[PDB]
């Protein structure tokens, strides 16, 4: 009569990781970093149930991933290569710069101050791959970067699922805004739902797949979703103004169109970001 649980070698790594984020939210560092880079992200809303960093075992007695990190004073993080989103995160150079790299740095600086007694105790080693989830399942890395979507396809290059990979909390989110013509008298998600429920054959324009997904959760097959046809705000906007798509879904607004013609409201339908780990051998 035994509870035979999987040996998650990343369990303590995930917990101290979550505990650090909790501390970074308590000490205002994470939100300070968001303000410093002037990026439009929100931190995880509830931290009550997250582990307290002070409690977490930092001993290297456990036969797990964290003990390896501790002995070498180094963690290997995986990120997509040749990515450069400017201030949001530039990975064309190693070590990378920008918000998302800075997020990973302060997390491990915080972890270092608990396992050890200095922010620089543990070195961050970034490795770049085309498929990071393959490298993760192959133990080339201990972690993915935090910027990865919470809804990511955990698949190999063949396109088949990787069942041993797990995810941390969506510690950081960004919201999805909805732009629409004022003439429809719709300025909230509720009025939009009513309209979509009354009408058929409508189509939704999105700048990214994640934008359309946030709304797909709400509307299902009541509408068609187009995100491939748009590569910029100007493209997306042209389509809404041309009246071909009832709304445009987008995470940001570079500049404003006429107040009296266009409406933009925050649906508060969020897109989460999380790190991924290897939860089983």
């Amino acid at each position: 009569g035994v509870e035979e649980v999987v040996n998650n070698k990343a369990k303590r790594l995930i917990d101290i990781y979550h505990a650090a984020v909790k501390e970074l939210i308590q000490n205002e560092e994470l939100i300070d970093l968001i303000d410093k880079h002037n990026v439009d992200y929100s931190v995880i809303e509830s931290i009550e149930n997250l582990p307290n960093l002070a409690d977490i075992n930092v001993k290297d007695d456990i036969d797990d991933v964290l003990s390896e990190i501790i002995k070498k004073k180094e963690v290997k993080i995986g990120a997509l290569k040749n990515k450069n989103w400017g201030i949001i995160g530039n990975y064309e150079q190693n070590p990378p710069v920008g918000f998302w790299p800075d997020v990973m740095y302060i997390i491990w600086e915080t972890i270092s101050k608990h396992i050890f007694n200095d922010e620089d105790a543990i070195n961050i080693a970034y490795n770049y791959y085309d498929n990071v989830f393959v490298a993760l399942n192959d133990k080339d890395i201990h972690m993915t970067d935090n910027y990865f979507l919470s809804n990511s396809r955990l698949v190999d290059q063949s396109g088949n699922n990787l069942p041993k990979l797990t995810s941390g909390l969506p510690i950081i989110k960004h919201s999805n805004k909805i732009m629409i013509l004022k003439e429809y008298n719709i300025n909230n998600l509720e009025d939009l739902k009513s309209y979509i429920s009354k009408n058929e054959g409508l189509k939704i324009a999105c700048l990214t797949e994640a934008n359309c997904n946030a709304l797909k959760n709400i509307f299902l097959d009541k509408v068609t979703y187009d995100y491939k046809s748009f590569s910029s705000y100007i493209d997306l906007s042209k389509s809404v103004l041309s009246k071909s798509h009832i709304i445009g879904v987008i995470s940001g607004i570079p500049f404003n169109f006429n107040e009296h013609k266009i409406n933009v409201f925050d649906s508060f339908l969020k897109t989460g970001h999380s790190a991924y780990f290897k939860a089983a051998a």
